[PDB]
C-alpha cells in the first residue's frame, strides 16, 4: 500500500543526534581573532586579496576538530552547534551583549570570560573599518528614519555577510580545489592584456588562486589530525574508520572524488568552508540528489546500508553549524537557525523526471536524523511520480514540518519573466527558506530586506505620519478620501517613497560588500565569476537579484477590505470614526464601547483564506501593489529587485512596530506569516484556505512566497489520509500558488512543551521556511505557532 | 625694439628678498591634521573622507600673512617651506629625519619637535597610503624593471597628481557660493530611479563640505588681517591690511570685484589646491586671458598698483615649496613646484588674445626676477611682432623665461588626440611643457620617466641588464644582419617595457581612484559637476596620461653610429663593439682599441647639424617609443601620449645606462629632451633647430622640450633682437613644438660655483624650469655648463 514506513539509523547516528541535541551553544574566538590578524597584516592590499589573507590565515591555523563516531568531520567550531564571530561586517552587538547573551530569551550563547577578552582586544581593530560602517554612510537620512521606526530592515546583510547561495558542488566533486586552480590559471593565461581592465582582474585571479592553495592545506590539516587520532585509537574498527577518513580528506576536495564517501566529505568541505569565510546564512546544497548521484552510481563496493548511513551523517554535520546575531536580529531568525536548504526531485535540463535512489534516501535521512537542518525540501511538477509526492507525505506526517514542497509549474514561469533561461530555470533549487534561483549562476541576495506593508497601511491613513514624525508624503487625511480609488492612489505614493528608500538601504549594503569585502573563496564557485574576473559582490554571476520580503499581506488586505465593505458599502460607521477608534486602539485602554462596537464590526467583515473573492482580490491587489514596485529597481550588480513573501521568525517582532488596523487587530499584535491566512481566521478547511491563496499573484514575487498550513495528525493517518493529503498539494499547486508546507500537531502537544520544555528538547516542528526545535522558540514565537489555523479534512 | 624694463616698488623687492633669504622648513601642522582627519572618518567613502580631510586643515591650519604683503595666504608658517602629505608616502620623510637638512639636492631643515610631531603620525599610516595600493597592483616583472632603471614612475607614487590648470575664471564669476550652487542644482536634477545616484551624491555631498570649509579659510584669512590692522601703528599699513580684510570676505565665497579682489581670488586657489595635496604642476596658465576682464572693470586701480599686485601674485608663487624623497628631490631640483603660466595666443574664435595685461605679465617677470611662475608665451602665426619681441627682450635677461610654444604645432597635436578645435585653440602649458585645454583636462602630464636609452642598452644584450633577464631575447647583436634586424629587436624589447611601464602607471592611477579622490579639485574641471564623479574617477572631459622618454639624441646618435661605422664603413665588427661597450671603451683596462672604437664612433655624424640621415635616425628612435606609448589606455578612459622632456634628471638617469655605441661613458649624463648632445650641435643655431624639428613633435603630444643657450653678446642690440625672433620663427615654420633660451656666460656659472654666496639670485634654465643655480647639485651645474654656447 502507500505507506511503508521509515527504518532505523544506526547506533552511531543516534549518537551523533544525540551530541547536537545536548550541545550548549557556545561563541568562540579564534576565527575573530586570525581574521583580524590578516587584516592588520594586509592594509596595502586591494580588498579581494585581503580577503584571501583573510581565509588562508585561517584556513591554515583554525583548530581543527574532529567529534567522536564521525565519518565525515569539519567543524567550523571547538564545541558542537556553537558559533564564530565576523567582526568584518559588524562588532558593537557583540561586546555590548558580552554578559547578556547566555541569558538572552532567543537564540542565547555561552561567552566565557576568556573568549570575550580575547574579542574584546580583536574588536579594539574594528571602528569603522566594517562593512556595516561604510553601507550606513551611504544612506541618506530619510532612510534610516524610514528603519528606525520600523517600516523596514536591511539588517541582514548590513550585520552579517551574504550567503543565500547554491555553489557548484557538482564542480568541485569533479575537478576539485586543483580544478579551479587550473581553470583560473588559464584565465591568467588568456587574458586579454591590451587596455587597464586586466589589472583588476588578474589580481581577483590571483586572490582566488591563493584562497584556494590554503583550501588545499585545510582539508589536508583534517588528513593529518585523522591520521593523528587514528594513533592513538585503540578500536581496530575506528582505527580502520579514522584511517580512511584521513585518506578522504587528503584526496578531496583537492581532487575529484572517486568514491561516494570521498563525495560526502567533498560536500562537508565545501559547506563548511564557506561559512568560515563569512557568516552569511542560507549556504543551501540545493539539488543535492543531482549533483551527488553519479558518485552512489559508480561507487561499486559501497553497502545501501552504509551510504544512508553515510547521508545521515551529513544531514547531522549540518546540524552543527550555528549563528549569533544582536538580540534584536536573533529573534527575527531565531532557533539556531542557518537555513541550509536541501531539494529533491524535480526535473532535468531537459525536462525528464529527477527522481533517483538517492532521492529517496535524502528523505530517509530525514526521518533517520529528525534535526532543524537541512531545510529539506521536494520539488513537484507534472510529472512526479505518485510513489515520490506519497512518500514525501509520509514524511510529512512525522511533524518535523519537512519537505516543504515547490512547484516548479510557477517558479520555472517566474523566474523564466525575471530573464533566467528555460534550461537554467529547470534546474532551480530553493535557497534559504522560499526563495528559487538557478544553482551556481546567481548572486540572488534572497533576503535582502523585510519591508512592512502593514506598517506602510498605517502611514497611508495617517497621512504620511508615524508617531510625531514627518515619515512618507502628505497623500491626505483618510477623513477626505472619497471612496477606494482614493485610498489606492495614497497608498501606491506610499508604497513608491518607502519603496525607493528600502532600495537606496539595499544598494548601499551592495555597495559596502563591493567596496569591502568581495569574496575569492565563494565566487570561484559561481558562474561566471571565474570567466569574467570578477567577485560574486561586483556583478561576476550570470542572474543578479535583490530580494526584499513583505510582512502583512493578510493584515493589510482584510484591513483595507473591511473599510471597502464597513465604511464605503454598508455604512456601520464613518471615515471619522475609523480614524478615531484606530487612534485609541479600539479603546483598549479607555474601555470606549462605541470604538470596541466599531471594533467588532470590523473583525467580522469577510476575510482572505474562506474562498471568498470580494476579500481574496484585496489581497491580491495590496500585494501586487508592493511587488509590482519592487520590481521597478536595480541593484549595482547591474540586476534587478523582485519581491518575496515569507516572515521568517518576524511577523511577531514585526507587529511590534504597527498599531491599530481597519481589520480589528490591536496595535502591536503579531501580524500574519507569508501569505497565509491571518491566524485563526481561515474557518472553512484548508481546500478552501488553499483556492485563496492560489489567487495571489505569485509568479510576480518570484523571490519566493511562503504558505503554512498546521494539520490535526488524525486527518492525515491511513491510506485515506495520503490521498487526500497529495491532493491537497496537487490542487493547490493546479491552481498556481509557489510552495506550501506542513505542521502535523497536536495543540495538547505543543502545549506540553511549553509547561515542560526539559521533556521536549527534540519536538521539531516549522516555523516558516525552516524548521526549529520548539522550547528553544520564545513563548510569543510559540504563542503564534498555537495560534495558527488547525486544518482537518 | 628696445624699450627696458621698469623697476618694481619698494615693498616688491623687500618681498623678494624674503624669498630669496629664506631656509626651507618641513612644518608638520597640515600632516598631523590631515591624519586626525582620517583617524577620525574610517567609516567614510574615500571622497567623503577626503572632504573631512580638507575641512579640518581648511578650518584649523595656521593662518599666516607675511610683512609687507598685499595678496595672503600661506601653505607654511615658513616662507619657502614645505607641508608632508602621507597619504601618498611618508617612509622616507622620516628615514632622511637626521639627513634632510645635509643632502645634496634641495635641503630643508627639520627641527626636532617637527620630527616628533612627524614620528607620531606617521604610526598611522604603514600599508593606508596611496602608494602601498598602487605597488600591489603591479606585477614583479614591471617592479624588477623599474628596479634596475628602465622606468620610474616615482612622482604620482610618492606625491599627489596635480599637473592641472583650473577653471579660475569660473571662481572669479561666481566664487566658491557659485560652486555650491552649482552642486545644489546638480543634485536637484539627480536622476534616481536606478543604483549609479548614490555615490554621485556622495560626491556631491563631498564639494558641498569641501568648498563651505574653503570659504571659512578665506575669512580665518579676513579676520587675521582685521586683527593685524587694529595692531599696526603705520597708518598706511594699517589700510591696507584692512582692504585685505575687506577682500578676504568677499573672495574667493563671491565672484570678484576689483582687480585687486581677483588677484586675490587667484592665489586663494593657487595655494589651497597645494594644501589638498602635494601634487605639483598647479599651473595659472592663461593667466593674462581670466584676470584681465578684472582689469579693464576696475576703473579706480592706477597702473603702477595694478603692476604691483602683479609683481605680489609672482612673488607668492614662490612662497611654494615641495620635499621629495632624496633622490626623487634629485630628478626635480631646485624648490620647484613647476606652476606653467603663459600669455598671448588666440581666441577660441582664433584671434589674437594680446591685451594689456599680456605685457604687464612680463613686466613682472622682469620686476621679480624669481624662479616662479614658469612663465611662459605662446605664439602662432598671427603673434604681433611687438609681443615676440618684447618677450624676446625678456629672455636676455637671462632667467630662461619666457619658454615659447608654438600654436600652430599644439593645436592639430591635441586634435590628433579628439581635443575640439575650440578647446585646442584655448590651450595652456602644463608644469615644462605639456598642453592642455584648461579646465577640461585630467592629464597625468608627468607621470613616469622611461629610459629610451636604457632599452637601447637591454635590447644591445639580448634583453640583459646585468645578468638579469629583464626583457625578451630578441638576439645578441653579433647577429643582426644589418640593420633590419636591430629595429625589430629594438620594437620588441620597446613594446614589452612600455606594456610595462602602462601597467606601472595604470596601477598608481587605480590607486589614486580607490583612495585618494579630491572633492575640492575636481569641482574646478569640466564635467566632474555634471557628471558627479571626482578627476579621479573619469569626471574630466579629457583624459591622459604621459610618460617622458629619456636619452633621444643619445639613442639616435647611436644607433646611426651602428648604421655608418659597422655596416657601411665596416671600420669595427659587430663583436668588437660589444667588447668595447662591455669594457666602457676601455676606460678602466685601458685597452687601445677599444678606445680608437671609441674616437670612431664619437666622431660619427650627430644629430643637431642639419644632416639628415643621423637626423631621421633621431626621429625613427623617437617615433619607436612614441608610437608605442600611444597604442594604450588608463582607466579614466583616456590615452597615453608621449612627451619628451628630462626635468632635472637627465644626469640621474644617465647613471643607470652603460656605454653607447655613440661613443658615451657608462653612466654619463644624456641628453636633454629633443635636444643636440651636449657639445654635439657645432654649426649653430639655425643648424641645430633644423635638426629638432625634423622630429615628429606632433606625436609626443605630451610635449618636447628643446633648450638652447646663448652668449648674451650675441642678442645685444636691435640685431640681436631681430635674429633672435627670427631664429624662434623659422624653428616654429619648421614645426618644432617648443624652444627656451638661456643667455649666460660660462664665467657667470662658473663663478657661481666658486662664490655661491654673492650668487644668491642667479636664475637660469634647467628644462622647462627655472632655478637659482647655487640650489643645484653639482653635477647638474655642470651638465647646465656642458650645453652647447650657441652664437649668431
Amino acid at each position: 500500500g502507500l505507506e511503508k514506513g521509515f527504518t532505523h539509523p544506526t547506533d552511531r547516528v543516534v549518537r551523533l543526534k544525540n551530541m547536537i541535541l545536548h550541545a550548549k551553544p557556545y561563541v568562540e574566538s579564534e576565527r575573530a581573532v586570525l581574521a583580524t590578524e590578516a587584516y592588520k597584516e594586509n592594509e596595502q592590499l586591494p580588498a579581494i586579496m585581503r580577503r584571501a589573507k583573510v581565509v588562508e590565515k585561517i584556513f591554515n591555523e583554525l583548530p581543527v576538530t574532529i567529534r567522536p563516531d564521525e565519518l565525515i568531520v569539519g567543524a567550523v567550531t571547538i564545541n558542537p552547534r556553537s558559533t564564530e564571530i565576523c567582526p568584518e561586517f559588524s562588532y558593537d552587538w557583540v561586546e555590548k551583549e558580552f554578559d547578556t547573551m547566555a541569558h538572552r530569551v532567543a537564540d542565547p550563547f555561552i561567552i566565557e570570560k576568556k573568549t570575550a577578552d580575547e574579542l574584546h582586544q580583536a574588536f579594539k581593530y574594528w571602528p569603522g573599518k566594517t562593512t556595516s560602517s561604510l553601507a550606513a554612510s551611504y544612506m541618506s537620512e530619510g532612510t534610516k528614519e524610514s528603519m528606525s521606526n520600523g517600516v523596514f530592515t536591511v539588517g541582514n546583510y548590513f550585520f552579517g555577510g551574504i550567503g543565500h547561495v547554491s555553489v557548484d558542488y557538482g564542480k568541485v566533486l569533479k575537478i576539485g580545489f586543483r580544478g579551479i586552480i587550473d581553470e583560473v590559471t588559464r584565465a591568467l593565461e588568456n587574458l586579454d592584456r591590451s587596455t587597464s581592465d586586466y589589472i583588476k582582474k588578474e589580481q581577483f585571479y590571483n586572490a582566488v588562486i591563493l584562497s584556494y592553495q590554503a583550501a588545499i592545506n585545510f582539508a589536508h590539516r583534517y588528513a593529518q589530525e585523522a591520521s593523528r587520532l587514528a594513533r592513538e585509537e585503540r578500536d581496530p574498527t575506528r582505527q580502520r574508520e579514522l584511517e580512511q577518513i584521513a585518506s578522504n580528506c587528503t584526496r578531496v576536495p583537492e581532487y575529484g572524488a572517486t568514491t561516494f564517501w570521498e563525495a560526502c566529505q567533498t560536500f562537508w568541505f565545501i559547506q563548511s568552508m564557506l561559512q568560515i569565510e563569512s557568516s552569511g546564512h542560507s549556504i543551501s546544497p540545493g539539488r543535492f540528489d543531482q549533483y551527488m548521484y553519479p558518485y552512489l552510481a559508480a561507487d561499486t563496493a559501497i553497502s545501501s546500508e552504509f551510504a544512508q548511513e553515510l547521508v545521515d551523517c551529513c544531514w547531522i554535520k549540518l546540524n552543527d553549524i550555528n549563528k549569533t546575531r544582536d538580540e534584536i536580529s536573533a529573534q527575527a531568525f531565531a532557533g539556531y537557525a542557518v537555513f541550509q536548504n536541501l531539494c529533491v526531485g524535480g526535473q532535468t535540463e531537459d525536462g525528464r523526471d529527477a527522481t533517483n535512489p538517492l532521492t529517496y534516501m535524502c528523505m530517509e535521512a530525514t526521518a533517520h536524523v529528525r534535526l532543524p537542518q537541512p531545510s529539506f525540501s521536494i520539488r513537484v511538477w507534472q510529472g512526479t511520480p505518485d510513489e515520490f509526492l506519497y512518500r514525501a507525505c509520509e514524511l510529512v506526517r512525522l511533524g518535523l514540518g519537512v519537505p516543504a514542497m515547490y512547484n516548479d509549474e510557477v517558479i520555472i514561469p517566474a523566474l523564466q519573466n525575471r530573464g533566467v533561461s528555460l534550461h537554467d530555470a529547470r534546474d532551480y533549487c530553493i535557497i534559504g527558506c522560499v526563495e528559487p534561483q538557478a544553482p551556481h549562476r546567481t548572486e540572488g541576495w534572497h533576503d535582502a530586506a523585510f519591508f512592512n506593508v502593514a506598517k506602510v497601511l498605517e502611514i497611508t491613513l495617517n497621512n504620511g505620519r508615524s508617531g510625531n514624525k514627518q515619515l512618507g508624503p502628505m497623500t491626505g487625511e483618510m477623513t477626505q478620501y472619497a471612496g477606494m480609488d482614493d485610498f489606492y492612489a495614497a497608498f501606491k505614493k506610499q508604497m513608491a517613497h518607502f519603496v525607493h528608500q528600502l532600495v537606496e538601504a539595499c544598494n548601499s549594503v551592495d555597495i559596502a560588500h563591493g567596496e569591502r569585502c568581495p569574496l575569492p573563496f565563494l565566487s570561484a564557485l559561481v558562474d561566471d565569476c571565474i570567466g569574467r574576473g570578477k567577485s560574486l559582490q561586483e556583478g561576476g554571476a550570470i542572474y543578479n537579484f535583490t530580494g526584499p520580503q513583505a510582512f502583512g499581506i493578510a493584515d493589510t488586505g482584510d484591513s483595507v477590505y473591511a473599510i471597502q465593505k464597513q465604511v464605503f458599502e454598508d455604512r456601520r460607521l464613518t471615515l471619522q470614526e475609523l480614524k478615531g477608534a484606530l487612534d485609541a486602539n479600539f479603546g483598549y485602554r479607555s474601555g470606549n464601547p462605541r470604538y470596541e462596537e466599531i471594533r467588532h464590526i470590523l473583525e467580522n467583515s469577510p476575510c482572505f483564506g474562506n474562498d471568498i473573492d470580494d476579500v481574496d482580490l484585496v489581497a491580491r491587489q495590496c500585494a501586487l501593489i508592493y511587488c509590482q514596485e519592487v520590481e521597478k529597481y536595480t541593484n549595482p550588480r547591474g540586476g534587478r529587485f523582485q519581491a518575496g513573501i515569507y516572515p521568517v521568525s518576524a511577523n511577531v517582532l514585526f507587529g511590534k512596530d504597527v498599531s491599530a488596523l481597519p481589520d480589528g487587530r490591536l496595535a502591536k499584535e503579531p501580524l500574519a506569516d507569508g501569505v497565509s491566512p491571518r491566524q485563526g481566521k481561515d474557518t472553512l478547511g484548508p481546500t478552501a484556505a488553499a483556492n485563496s491563496v492560489a489567487k495571489l499573484d505569485h509568479f510576480i514575487a518570484s523571490n519566493g512566497t511562503l504558505y503554512n498550513q498546521k494539520f490535526l495528525p488524525s486527518s492525515l493517518a491511513g491510506e485515506k489520509g495520503l490521498r487526500n493529503f497529495g491532493g491537497l498539494v496537487r490542487n493547490y499547486f493546479d491552481k498556481k500558488g509557489m510552495h506550501v508546507q506542513f505542521n502535523v500537531i497536536d495543540r495538547n502537544t505543543l502545549l506540553e512543551a511549553q509547561k515542560n520544555p526539559q521533556q521536549h528538547q527534540d519536538l521539531v516542528v516549522r516555523v516558516a521556511g525552516y524548521s526549529a526545535q520548539f522550547v528553544v522558540l520564545a513563548k510569543e514565537v510559540q504563542d503564534d505557532i498555537i495560534s495558527r489555523t488547525e486544518q482537518q479534512f
